[PDB]
């Protein structure tokens, strides 16, 4: 199962048009959140998303959202220590995908962007 | 492999005694860090250790350990609320492990700890 035909499937399933050239890295806009997914390492599906943090946030806070569950698409926060940002992103095997598999890790991705912006209050 | 057969070649390999009941929470120490093993969820193999932080390292400092990389392996640093602790992990397909693949999770997952410092 290679990175083409997943991207494809996934596109249908978001009723987006079939792109003619798969570009290693793709770009898939969720409302306000713009999420690329990309091969790494190969034959992982790598997809990540660049999310707005609180700075008034602790990073015991931050820490805790990245805490195992029953979820394996639970997406990790991190940093881009070199961008100087956030990135937030979730993994799973090319070689182990199901018709659904690709859909519910981009919307795994967005739900925890979501959680990010949720706390301030 | 079921997890009582990853867990008996993981012990093998680590010259360790398998209890007669397997438990579905495994300890292991490794130098001065006690690791947990666990299938969680159903058929993934999971493993944690609780690390001390250097109290020096700031928070773009700590979450930069979970950039993701070309090893699967790599632990994520996590916290605990309730505890109030970090908690170190990592995990893989129960399905898809080899000879050494409990054993790299392992080491991999130490290896963290000590890169925590």
């Amino acid at each position: 199962y290679s990175f083409e035909q997943a991207i494809t499937q996934l596109f249908q399933q978001l009723s987006l048009s079939i792109p003619d050239t798969i570009e290693p890295v793709i770009g898939v806009k969720v409302g306000e959140f713009a999420c690329h997914i990309t091969e790494h390492p190969v034959g992982q599906i790598l997809m990540f998303t660049l999310p707005s943090l609180d700075n008034n946030d602790e990073k015991e806070t931050l820490l805790s959202h990245n805490i195992f569950s029953q979820d394996i698409l639970k997406p990790i926060l991190s940093w881009d220590e070199v961008g100087g940002h956030p990135v937030l992103w979730n993994r799973q095997p090319l070689n182990s995908l199901d018709n659904n598999s690709l859909y519910t890790q981009l919307e795994m991705l967005v739900q925890g962007a979501e959680r990010l912006q949720t706390s301030s209050l």
